[PDB]
């Protein structure tokens, strides 16, 4: 299948070179997989989700996304127009308030919730969790991410936007999950992206168009945006049977575009997420 005039990030993950505008993907499109977006919530009623999104848990007064951030990330995972895996099922877990903030205890609870809740869902091709959040180092937050991964969920997390070594941020610094940096449309490391040996992979993160609240769209930047590209790609690959939740991060790194990025510090991987599609 081919989506013409796609957002640049989608085109980039289906190309060996920058500058293309078509997103090439297998029609299966993540059908049968499930992605939990652990964030500010998801505007499930947005036409772009086609009824495939639902809120399953909130830690605040409402399950509504009053911010936009969660809806944007969910859109990059699985919206019709802006999504990597266009037929996946999306589950929203609201651990961040409408200002985009949350305590570590709540974020941890949200991860442990997903590890249990997945056992109640029909996700035959597998389960992914996308965490576009983080803050300073916490061994408890890292431990929760490790638990979620261990329970059989592919965990993708943002590297952070401090232009620093991600070793000092959580859950970015947990080695067992998939830590995602951001790149721009000219194959440069995004100027804000964290780096370091704990990074597993890069995805598109600068000027990413996706869904927003109020049934709208907008373009924003961050490692928050790169992370759902990788989460969606994992769901897509799991549906194709190419990999499993336990080894998807490794498989994505193995099959990535290598050496394409510039402004990568020595010691950080030069790997860009790639779906290896061939018609
Ligand atoms: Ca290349
Ligand atoms: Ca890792």
């Amino acid at each position: 299948a081919a989506q013409t005039n796609a957002p640049w990030g989608l085109a980039r993950i289906s190309s060996t070179s920058p500058g293309t505008s078509t997103y090439y993907y297998d029609e299966s499109a993540g059908q049968g997989s499930c992605v939990y977006v652990i964030d500010t919530g998801i505007e499930a009623s947005h036409p772009e989700f086609e009824g495939r999104a639902q809120m399953v848990k909130t830690y605040y007064y409402s399950s509504r996304d009053g911010n936009g951030h969660g809806t944007h990330c969910a859109g990059t995972v699985g919206s019709r127009t802006y999504g990597v895996a266009k037929k996946t099922q999306l589950f929203g877990v609201k651990v961040l308030d409408d200002n985009g903030s949350g305590q570590y205890s709540t974020i941890i609870a949200g991860m442990d919730f997903v590890a249990s809740d997945k056992n109640n869902r029909n996700c035959p091709k597998g389960v992914v969790a996308s965490l576009s959040l983080g803050g300073g180092y916490s061994s408890s937050v890292n431990s929760a991410a490790a638990r979620l991964q261990s329970s059989g969920v592919m965990v993708a997390v943002a590297a952070g936007n401090n232009n620093a070594d991600a070793r000092n941020y959580s859950p970015a610094s947990e080695p067992s999950v998939c830590t995602v940096g951001a790149s721009d449309r000219y194959d440069r490391r995004s100027s804000f992206s964290n780096y370091g040996s704990v990074l597993d992979i890069f995805g598109p993160g600068t000027d990413i168009l996706s869904t927003w609240i109020g049934g709208s769209t907008r373009s924003i930047s961050g490692t928050s945006m790169a992370t759902p590209h990788v989460a969606g790609l994992a769901a897509y690959l799991m549906t194709l049977g190419k990999t499993t939740a336990a080894s998807a991060c490794r498989y994505i790194a193995d099959t990535a575009n290598k050496g394409d990025l510039s402004n990568i510090p020595f010691g950080t991987v030069n790997l860009l997420a790639y779906n290896n599609y061939q018609a």
